[PDB]
């Protein structure tokens, strides 16, 4: 396994699900029977759109949207009145990536805080984000159509499935990513929910550097079948995203 420091620290790109990144996501409309009020809150990002994001940061890719997308939230979330229908006009979009900063700490003008705001809005919608205080999507199956479809990537761009490989060639795959400055779009599932993160380094022993896209909380290195970030597990116990793994690979503009 080669050695590659983290390509997005080098950036300086550490993305996030709240504010200033989230402003404009749905406005939560409801309250959800026995839970307290979000009423008014924008909804996460989804930490699909935020892995994403950080990855589009690091090629500042597209120039231009390609396509627009549409869909409908499912009728059985409570935080939203349905039906309920988003749109983002990616097909007009001109990102400015000078405004769409690596990292955001609060003094930035508004102007950076709504281009980022925008292009993660974006994502969200084209990967059919079920909004809320936390919102989800399915992932991988949608990041590769969206990156290809509406904003332009290269159709080396698509989804690899852990199931499909020996341990071997699967992280040969990710290694071969990383050797070509290509952090990698990853996915799992386990005890403490299924999240969605990426893929940027590697130190030579079979760990990799992962990007949790929580602003920089529990990054670091990470053996691929032992994802398990402490930020997360209350009473103390052990979780990762171990299970149903995947990886969105060949992304790239060219
Ligand atoms: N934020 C948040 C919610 N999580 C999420 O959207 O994860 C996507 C996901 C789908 C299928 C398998 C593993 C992760």
């Amino acid at each position: 396994q080669p050695v590659v420091k983290s390509l997005l620290n080098s950036k300086g790109i550490h993305y996030n699900q709240g504010n200033p990144y989230n402003l404009l996501t749905p406005v939560i409309e409801k309250v959800k029977p026995g839970e307290q009020s979000f009423v008014g809150q924008h909804a996460a990002t989804g930490c699909v759109a935020t892995a994403t994001a950080q990855i589009m940061k690091y090629h500042n890719y597209p120039n231009k949207g390609l396509k627009d997308y549409t869909y409908t939230l499912s009728s059985n979330n409570p935080y939203f009145n349905h039906p309920k229908n988003l749109f983002a006009a990616i097909s007009t979009r001109q990102y400015n990536w000078n405004n769409i900063l690596p990292t955001y700490s609060g003094r930035e003008s508004n102007v950076q805080k709504m281009a980022i705001s925008e292009l993660m809005a974006d994502v969200g919608i084209s990967v059919d984000m079920d909004y809320g205080p936390s919102s989800g999507s399915a992932g991988s199956s949608r990041v590769q159509r969206a990156l290809k479809e509406n904003f332009g990537y290269n159709q080396s761009v698509h989804q690899i499935n852990r199931s499909d490989f020996s341990k071997q060639d699967w992280e040969a795959q990710i290694d071969k990513e990383l050797s070509q400055n290509q952090p990698v779009y990853y996915q799992g599932v386990g005890k403490v929910g299924g999240h969605a993160f990426v893929i940027d380094g590697a130190d030579g022993r079979n760990f990799y550097h992962v990007n949790w896209g929580w602003g920089g909380v529990s990054d670091g290195f990470f053996r691929l079948d032992a994802l398990n970030p402490s930020a997360l597990g209350t009473g103390g116990g052990a979780g990762g995203f171990n299970g149903y793994q995947s990886a969105v690979v060949g992304i790239k503009p060219l």
